[PDB]
């Protein structure tokens, strides 16, 4: 079902969309399809001011990976935001 999630997707316009889509490119500016991993992860967090081990970051991808695949597609991705948004933690 996962409806309670699509409910928020309707709130998202299109201006804030181009903001995220632009991020993916970074996480995968040379990957085949666009599957993100602890590999291209620490790559973006580098521009900020962090650079932990791929073992710790996996924890962030293991929480959303509701299919155990070690990836973050534009799918389960939205969920992440919707969650932290409607409820930060
Ligand atoms: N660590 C996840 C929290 C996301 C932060 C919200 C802002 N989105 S973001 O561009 O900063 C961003 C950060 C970390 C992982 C991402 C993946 Cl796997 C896909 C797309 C964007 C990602
Ligand atoms: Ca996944």
């Amino acid at each position: 079902m996962d409806d309670i999630y699509k409910a928020a997707v309707e709130q998202l316009t299109e201006e804030q969309k181009n903001e995220f889509k632009a991020a993916f490119d970074i996480f995968v500016l040379g990957a085949e399809d666009g599957s993100i991993s602890t590999k291209e992860l620490g790559k973006v967090m580098r521009m900020l001011g962090q650079n932990p081990t791929p073992e710790e970051l996996q924890e962030m991808i293991d929480e959303v990976d509701e299919d155990g695949s070690g990836t973050v597609d534009f799918d389960e991705f939205l969920v992440m935001m919707v969650r932290s948004m409607k409820d930060d933690s």
